[PDB]
C-alpha cells in the first residue's frame, strides 16, 4: 500500500504508521559541524569473512540480497554497539538523477545512492524480536557517488536483469560483502529508525564518512528496475528514498576528529 509516489509516499506514511512523526525517526541530515567527536567510541570491526549470501530479490520498493544468519558468519561489533550483530541483508536506495538518491544527507548534500547493510542483535534470538527493541538493529550506511566502476558491485549489477519486476528472486550464492566497503571506516552514529514502514525505532545508525564510487553504467542498471510486478503498468524503480527527518532531542557522534 505504501510506496514512493505522490499518493502513497513518505508524506502519507504517518496515516498508517503514526510513529512516522515520532522522536527518533530516520534518516536525518548529518550537520558535520554539530556532530561531536566522541573518543569513547571503539573501532568498527567488520567480520564478513565467512558470510553466506543466499538470494537476491526485488521486493517492489528496492532490491535486497539476503544472508544466512543462523550462525555467526558475518557479524559487526565494536563501534557504538554492545554485543554482536549478525548480517541479515543489504539493499540500496537511489535516485532518478545523480544529485539525489541517498537517504542520509551530509551538510544537506545528497548522494546518488546509499547502501544499507542490516544487522541484528543476537541477544534477541531472531530478527523479529530485535525489531521491537530500542537497540535491536544496526544499519551500516554507505554513500555511493558516480565515478569509476566498483568491481565488487558488478556481480550484483549483472543479475539485476533476472529480477526486473516485483517479487522475482534469483539464487545469489558466494557473494562477498567486503567488496562494497570503502577504504576507511570512519563513521557517524545516532539512534534512529527504519526508513521504510513500519519505521520501528530500533536502529543504531552507523554512517560511513567515505563514499564508494560506482560508474554511471552501474547506476544506470539500478534505474532499469521496476516497482511493478509482471503483467502490470511499467513504473521504473527510482527515487525510493525517504527525506530527512528532524533530529529533535538527538546528538550525532563522530568516530574521527
Ligand atoms: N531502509 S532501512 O532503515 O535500512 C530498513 C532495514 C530493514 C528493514 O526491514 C526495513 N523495512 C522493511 O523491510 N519493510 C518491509 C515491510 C513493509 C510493510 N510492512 C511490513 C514489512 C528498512
Ligand atoms: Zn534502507
Amino acid at each position: 500500500h505504501w510506496g514512493y509516489g505522490k499518493h502513497n509516499g513518505p508524506e502519507h506514511w504517518h496515516k498508517d504508521f503514526p510513529i512516522a512523526k515520532g522522536e527518533r525517526q530516520s534518516p536525518v541530515d548529518i550537520d558535520t559541524h554539530t556532530a561531536k567527536y566522541d573518543p569513547s567510541l571503539k573501532p568498527l570491526s567488520v567480520s564478513y569473512d565467512q558470510a553466506t549470501s543466499l538470494r537476491i530479490l526485488n521486493n517492489g520498493h528496492s532490491f535486497q540480497v539476503t544472508f544466512d544468519d543462523s550462525q555467526d558468519k558475518a557479524v559487526l561489533k565494536g563501534g557504538p554497539l554492545d554485543g554482536t550483530y549478525r548480517l541479515l541483508q543489504f539493499h540500496f536506495h537511489w535516485g532518478s538523477l545523480d544529485g539525489q538518491g541517498s537517504e542520509h544527507t551530509v551538510d544537506k548534500k545528497k548522494y546518488a545512492a546509499e547502501l544499507h547493510l542490516v544487522h541484528w542483535n543476537t541477544k534477541y534470538g531472531d530478527v523479529g524480536k530485535a525489531v521491537q527493541q530500542p537497540d535491536g538493529l544496526a544499519v551500516l550506511g554507505i554513500f555511493l557517488k558516480v565515478g569509476s566502476a566498483k568491481p565488487g558491485l558488478q556481480k550484483v549489477v549483472d543479475v539485476l536483469d533476472s529480477i526486473k519486476t516485483e517479487g522475482k528472486s534469483a539464487d545469489f550464492t558466494n557473494f562477498d560483502p567486503r567488496g562494497l566497503l570503502p577504504e576507511s571506516l570512519d563513521y557517524w552514529t545516532y539512534p534512529g529508525s527504519l526508513t521504510t514502514p513500519p519505521l520501528a525505532e530500533c536502529v543504531t545508525w552507523i554512517v560511513l564518512k567515505e563514499p564508494i564510487s560506482v560508474s554511471s553504467e552501474q547506476v544506470l542498471k539500478f534505474r532499469k528496475l521496476n516497482f511493478n510486478g509482471e503483467g502490470e503498468p511499467e513504473e521504473l524503480m527510482v527515487d525510493n528514498w525517504r527525506p530527512a527527518q528532524p533530529l529533535k532531542n538527538r546528538q550525532i557522534k563522530a568516530s574521527f576528529k
